[PDB]
């Protein structure tokens, strides 16, 4: 009744790509990928490890290779040199959490609402593929262009960050697609607050209890009650009361159609290069 995962895992020669710049510390690189004998150049992020966490990175690669959706990060390949190197599409504008901090005084309602739509789209795809993220958060969304974000970090993904977790996750390490909706709510509240830290200062030992008291994250200043309503439904203790990712797509799309009705915001060589999203 479960279908066979016929995703392909592509092994790359170290020959086939070049590092260019360090993006962070294993270690991730901006780099270019020339497929073998194809006359295309593909901007990539390359993660070469530096151990028995070799099991952890293969799980990520397994997951990343089995997804294909415009709002989830796909594996381009792996390279089994003396360390494991994973190759994936370069997300030029970094991670949405940093981006919303760096650009807050020029992010408008249309962008925020569209990010909410794209993230719900990605998350709904993971649901389709009977996949649970378990670590949805603003830090784990990357920005290809400002008009185009993708869900990432598939370490935790299955077929810790207490301040992002459904209550049933905090209590009984339970995890659903509805557990992910709760984290979707926190993520939106991150965006809606231009990168504020949830429950700032509250020690995470208390988080489980305050939520039992019925407390939740406050309504961000830019948020109409319509938007905040939606965030609050993602945080029902009754997980079947929370909204479905397909419904969040619909709701935020409705609003994206008239964004200023729903968010009130003061002031509304490189020759053969092909973007990964066009390399099939
Ligand atoms: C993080 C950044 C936004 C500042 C840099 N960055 C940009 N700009 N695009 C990116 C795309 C991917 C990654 C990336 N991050 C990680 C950590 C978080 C495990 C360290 N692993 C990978 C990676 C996963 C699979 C793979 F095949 C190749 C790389 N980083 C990217």
């Amino acid at each position: 009744g479960e279908a066979p995962n016929q995703a392909l895992l592509r092994i790359l020669k170290e020959t086939e790509f070049k590092k260019i710049k360090v993006l962070g510390s294993g270690t991730v690189y901006k780099g270019l990928w020339i497929p073998e004998g194809e006359k295309v150049k593909i901007p990539v992020a390359i993660k070469e490890l530096r151990p028995k966490a070799n099991k952890e990175i293969l799980d990520e690669a397994y997951v990343m290779a089995s997804v294909d959706n415009p709002h989830v990060c796909r594996l381009l390949g792996i390279c089994l040199t003396s360390t494991v190197q994973l190759i994936t599409q370069l997300m030029p504008f970094g991670c949405l959490l940093d981006y919303v901090r760096e650009h807050k005084d020029n992010i408008g309602s249309q962008y925020l609402l569209n990010w909410c739509v794209q993230i719900a789209k990605g998350m709904n795809y993971l649901e389709d593929r009977r996949l649970v993220h378990r670590d949805l958060a603003a830090r784990n969304v990357l920005v290809k262009t400002p008009q185009h974000v993708k869900i990432t970090d598939f370490g935790l993904a299955k077929l810790v960050p207490i301040k992002w977790m459904a209550l049933e996750s905090i209590l009984h390490r339970i995890y659903t697609h509805q557990s992910d909706v709760w984290s979707y709510g926190v993520t939106v509240w991150e965006l809606m607050t231009f990168g504020s830290k949830p429950y700032d200062g509250i020690p995470a030992s208390e988080i489980s209890s305050i939520l039992e008291k019925g407390e939740r994250l406050p309504q961000p200043p830019i948020c109409t009650i319509d938007v905040y309503m939606i965030m609050v439904k993602c945080w029902m203790i009754d997980a079947d009361s929370r909204p479905k990712f397909r419904e969040l797509i619909i709701e935020f799309s409705k609003m994206a159609r008239d964004p200023q009705r729903y968010l009130v915001i003061q002031g509304d060589d490189m020759d053969d290069v092909v973007d990964a999203d066009e390399y099939l």
